[PDB]
């Protein structure tokens, strides 16, 4: 009975549907009756062309605001160079109207879509907070494709107001179930960037997404890191197809690119999942992504099996999002137990880094206490250290189950002498593992230079629950 979209550019949306099994399995969700009805997604970017022929039908003023000019209208500023087109491109990926003879379709082509015009001007902490905290009892999912500079030498994250907006969002947003913040892991690949240095994607409150090329490869712009959860297809080389979506000036583009095009496809899949079960919390959504993502056909030299039998990669997280599997598992999903937080201060004194430093600690994960964790979700190693050349450091964290997470890879362009000031390096690779036992932190100087520094604090922060495990994969 299900009839696929008839839009002129839908056959060119190879990532939505394809006979070759190299797609996001979105037709399977559409055939099950999930197209995004009743869900509301907002794009945090340079504005949205609300009158675009493929967006007008799903446009929602209630999911929109212009934070740069302080008004409700997020219309982009038109320039001869078409600079403010990215938000319109992202909005079409999520919710371009289907069966209307225009361009292609959104992943959640019946969802309501809005945009926050926030990148066309100075991006301050207050601007970010007003964007992240926009109408949190109406907007279900926020999609953000950018963050701090992808120059491979920046370490930056949300300042106080933005971090408070994430807290308020996941706690009180969406009737207490929590705002779903979807984030692109970054486009700093050619600068050898490591995405744990970007506090927005490295946050536990954001559901971070990386990219795969059409032939299943790690694109030139991709950043590897342990905070990434999953992947969606995006652009690659000039023999590989790209993202087909709505463009500025009521046009259609077949050349939308980067990890900044992967996050909106994930926001659309998350919108279909939320239609299958409106009661999913922000943490339930991250659990569904971990359980249903598919490593198959994604090529990487770092695929590793974690303590619970799941394959995980620093380029792809748990693999490609699978919309059909996400919606099937969401329908009878049991709400996860409240989040526990176990804080373990690992150091009894400062430690010289030198050429290499290994810190081992056997932990009980708050045994006998209400914050006892037997099922890990996110794990953070909050490090404070001084170092003369930050980019020469590579940091790893091995969990008691043997899962080796790269917290920081060498960044050749990072010459900073500022070190890390309580930086919360996060990993999703030990999800569902029992955190009891020996944790090992390894800090190494990857260069031949006589570098020097000291680790002054290592707090291992574990998040999770103490019940409801599945039999390992
Ligand atoms: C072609 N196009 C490409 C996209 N683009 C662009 N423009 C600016 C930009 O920069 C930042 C920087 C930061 C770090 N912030 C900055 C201020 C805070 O520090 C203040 C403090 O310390 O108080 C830390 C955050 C964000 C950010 C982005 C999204 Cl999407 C949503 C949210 Cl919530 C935040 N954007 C990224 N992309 C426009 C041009
Ligand atoms: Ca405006
Ligand atoms: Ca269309
Ligand atoms: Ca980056
Ligand atoms: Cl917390
Ligand atoms: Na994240
Ligand atoms: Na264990």
């Amino acid at each position: 009975v299900y009839q696929e979209p008839t839009d002129p550019k839908f056959p060119q949306q190879w990532y939505l549907s394809g006979v070759t099994q190299r797609d996001l399995n979105v037709k399977a969700a559409w055939a099950q009756g999930y197209t995004g009805h009743g869900i509301v997604v907002s794009i945090l970017d340079d504005g949205i062309e609300k009158n675009h022929p493929d967006l007008a039908g799903n446009y929602d003023p209630g999911a929109s605001f212009d934070v740069n000019d302080q008004d409700p209208d997020p219309q982009p500023r038109y320039t001869q160079m078409n600079d403010n087109r990215h938000g319109t491109r992202c909005a079409g990926e999520v919710a371009a109207v289907a069966n209307n003879g225009v361009c292609g379709v959104g992943v959640a082509y019946n969802a309501r879509i809005g945009g926050v015009r926030m990148l066309d001007g100075e991006v301050t902490d207050a601007v970010e907070a007003r964007s992240l905290g926009l109408n949190p009892n109406h907007i279900h999912i926020y999609s953000a494709s950018w963050g701090p500079e992808d120059d491979g030498k920046t370490v930056d994250g949300p300042a106080r107001l933005a971090e408070e907006a994430f807290f308020r969002g996941v706690s009180q947003g969406r009737g207490g179930l929590g705002s779903i913040f979807v984030w692109a892991s970054g486009n700093g690949g050619r600068e050898h960037d490591s995405c744990n240095c970007d506090g927005y994607t490295n946050s536990i409150y954001t559901l971070s997404i990386s990219s795969a090329t059409q032939f299943g490869n790690v694109p030139w712009y991709s950043e590897a890191c342990s905070s990434t959860l999953a992947t969606t297809y995006s652009s690659g080389n000039q023999n590989e197809k790209q993202i087909v979506t709505t463009d500025l000036r009521q046009k259609c583009t077949e050349s939308h690119t980067g990890t900044s095009a992967s996050a909106p496809l994930a926001a659309g899949i998350i919108a279909l999942t939320l239609e299958a079960n409106k009661n999913l919390t922000w943490r339930d959504m991250q659990h569904l992504v971990v359980q249903t993502s598919k490593p198959a056909h994604l090529n990487a030299n770092d695929w590793a099996t974690n303590g619970v039998g799941r394959k995980v990669s620093h380029s792809y997280g748990y693999g490609l999002l699978d919309a059909g599997a996400m919606v099937a598992l969401a329908q009878n999903w049991t709400t996860v137990a409240p989040q526990r937080k176990c804080i373990i201060d690992i150091l009894t004194e400062p430690k010289d880094i030198g050429k290499r430093l290994e810190v081992r600690k056997t932990v009980t994960a708050c045994l006998g206490e209400p914050n006892h964790i037997t099922r890990l979700e996110h794990a953070q190693a909050r490090l404070t250290l001084s170092y003369n050349r930050r980019g020469d450091l590579a940091i790893h964290l091995v969990s008691p189950m043997g899962t080796r997470s790269t917290l920081l890879a060498a960044r050749p362009h990072d010459y900073s002498a500022d070190g890390f000031n309580d930086w919360a390096f996060m990993t999703t690779h030990s999800w569902d593992e029992d955190p009891s036992g020996e944790w090992v932190l390894e800090i190494e100087n990857t260069s031949e230079a006589n570098n020097y520094g000291t680790l002054t604090k290592f707090t291992l922060v574990l998040y999770g629950t103490a019940s409801g495990s599945l039999v390992p994969r």
